[PDB]
């Protein structure tokens, strides 16, 4: 039941990352986003958030933006990826997605089709919505990013009695933490400005199209900042 020496090796390498489009932030993030982890992007209003959520489904589709290692993860594990997009503040733009796609050289429909999104209103169509996601790999969907944008926001607004939220946040979470290493998936939410989160970055503005991504928590990474800016490409830098 224990797993030691070389085995704990052989469990990190079936860990597989995505490319966010911008070399720095890449680089922080240790290669890109984890596979097997759950990754926040907390920032300021208009920070970009929303930004890299899309950019994420749309790079998920151009395999060169998925590293990992392949004697560790085999091409049929990340074939015809999909996303699973929980949009609890109703910022999907289908058209963003169809620009950064452009501007990638990737077919935007095929983004749009391989990308789930759930318009969720409350806390609890959140959490059920992510617990469905077993179902949709159930049905043959390889799911393999997951994005919740926001997290917190449901909760928030719906919560004295703020121990039902945290011990409520905490069980979405737990689904949450759960899917990314079970279906060996990335995992991604937004947080406007307590719950678990292995990576954790605080974005802001600079001057105009740049942005200041601060990563602060991580389990083996030191805390850096990564500059990008947002274009009518996407992310890039
Ligand atoms: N087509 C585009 N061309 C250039 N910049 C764009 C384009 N679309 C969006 N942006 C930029 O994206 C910024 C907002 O990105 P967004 O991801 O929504 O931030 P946010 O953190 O999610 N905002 P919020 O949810 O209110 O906290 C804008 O203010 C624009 O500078
Ligand atoms: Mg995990
Ligand atoms: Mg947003």
């Amino acid at each position: 039941g224990f797993k030691s020496g070389i085995d704990l090796l052989k469990q990190r390498s079936t860990v597989w990352k995505l490319s966010t489009s911008s070399s720095e932030l890449d680089s922080v993030l240790g290669g890109g986003l984890e596979s097997q982890s759950v990754t926040e992007f907390a920032g300021v209003f208009g920070s970009g958030k929303t930004q890299i959520m899309h950019q994420s489904c749309v790079n998920l589709q151009n395999p060169e933006f998925l590293f990992y290692d392949e004697e560790a993860v085999s091409k049929g594990e990340v074939a015809q990826p999909k996303a699973v997009y929980i949009d609890t503040e109703g910022t999907f733009r289908p058209e963003r997605i169809m620009q950064m796609a452009e501007h990638a050289g990737i077919d935007g429909q095929t983004v749009l089709d391989n990308t789930f999104v759930a318009r969720a209103y409350n806390s609890d169509m959140q959490m059920l919505f992510a617990e469905k996601i077993e179902d949709l790999i159930q049905e043959g969907n390889n799911i393999k990013l997951v994005v919740i944008d926001s997290l917190t926001s449901t909760f928030r607004n719906e919560y004295g009695k703020l121990a039902e939220r945290q011990q409520k946040l905490g069980r979405h979470m737990a689904t949450l933490n759960k899917l990314a290493d079970l279906f060996n998936c990335v995992v991604l939410v937004t947080n406007q400005v307590g719950h678990a989160a292995t990576f954790r970055f605080f974005v802001r503005k600079g001057k105009g199209d740049k942005r200041v991504a601060k990563l602060y928590d991580s389990p083996h990474l030191p805390d850096a900042e990564a500059i990008f800016r947002i274009t009518e490409k996407g992310i890039q830098d």
